[PDB]
């Protein structure tokens, strides 16, 4: 580490969120959470993921590295970061790296919050429509860096 | 008119918006109307537009023209068309012009009132600032072509 | 026509361009055309709009429509406006619309020459290999609007 | 360091430079060192960046903070990187981080050499304009990184 890698990965975070729309989510998510409470506000936001899941769809793959493959092709269109795959025994383990920056320094970990359970519905539809089992969820998990999440498929 | 003219313009207008954000607020609104139903929908856009509109303040300008320029500066940003002035004796025209297409066909009516009750809130709280009156608000009107809006204030 | 429309289509051909790399090749165009003169300027451009037309390999088409959407496929990415086909009985018309607009008012004619030249090599190519014949150049053809051109291959 | 770094760092510099135009530079670049040779091709992209930086005219400044906050804020608009000042008895070092990665992996130092001249000429005229000395140019070298320059101001 140094003081210009900390200048160079500063930048191109400032840069992955456009001004206009971004800033226009995070009001609405501010003012609905301020509204309707937290955990109205959760299961709402992971019923828009998977509302949101449904318009794309991914094509009929066979291996995990094609799901890698296409889930990277469907949000480098979004600028939504990357991703990670990496299975187990019996499990399947998610990891999100480069998520899209907090907007403001007083709502960082709304934003946060919210980011996730996005995420959280948008992966929970796309596996349970590719062969996945429909009666387990998608644990969501803390990181020590900010900008990584991971998720948990048992 | 002419055909080329349709595909020079569609060809823009399909440039306009960009992936994922605005599918997001449009699930975000559909959902929400949905839910909430049409007048609370309608208000609490509103109320997200002026919440939105506190964030950028404009420079305290002296004549209608440099509110136009600052108006165009702003919105130029978010790609959000382009506005127009006309003062008459009493009034003033706001026109709205090359709107964010529509992005679903079962819902442009949807998309339409959503968007123009967010700039509705914008303009209010903009005009309403630089030195205008507070009793009074923006009317809102169609006019024949889909992607313009003419605003009232008296 | 109106003046909306003739505001709509400014604000959209002002967005075409993207600040510093347009800039960046109208510079280089000016600089080598004064250098070297006129006629040399022009198959240099024709040569690298060909070697950059063979970095991209357009799919196997079957027929003209098919063309027709690869081709617009290809330059969505690029935002060098749109593409249309005409076949007639021993003809092939291109008409190519939405040009990207100039960057210096002094120096329209020489950015409008370049961009058609380097279009004209880019078509070439596509075509001559595509299944086309390999004796046959493509002719270049000025219309009324500024911001359309005309193809013929014969 | 990880591995999780180095995917968040390559995807980063992957979005970084747009299809269409930086491609036709690299190309143009490419013909031009390969017809006219090396020294004269330095000589002319140094001019142009000369000529480029004449078109952007920075405001007056008073203090080198001033001077870096301008410079990212004029350099923010082409995604080309960021500047660093650092001071010293009698020189001054600009750091320049995050540069456009290359487009090929046969030419990465053809064009790591081109944007470096291109950069060279825009630091010298925008240096010579503010008040600096008009006889000592600015002497370039390289850094362990692939990704950074040093530049010398003496």
């Amino acid at each position: 580490m140094s003081d210009l890698q900390q200048h160079a990965l500063n930048y191109y975070r400032q840069q992955q969120l456009p001004s206009g729309w971004a800033d226009l989510f995070g009001v609405i998510v501010n003012g609905m959470m301020d509204n309707a409470g937290e955990r109205e506000g959760l299961a709402f936001l992971r019923h828009i993921g998977g509302q949101l899941a449904e318009r794309y769809p991914l094509p009929a793959a066979v291996t995990v590295v094609d799901l890698e493959r296409e889930i990277n092709r469907v949000l480098s269109l979004f600028h939504w970061g990357c991703v990670d795959l990496r299975p187990y025994e019996n499990r399947l383990e998610i990891y999100h790296l480069a998520l899209p920056a907090s907007v403001n320094s007083s709502g960082s970990v709304r934003w946060r919050m919210a980011m996730a359970a996005v995420l959280q519905g948008l992966y929970s539809r796309w596996l349970r429509e590719q062969g996945g089992v429909e009666s387990v969820p998608l644990s969501c998990e803390e990181t020590d860096s900010e900008s990584t999440l991971l998720f948990r498929y048992q």
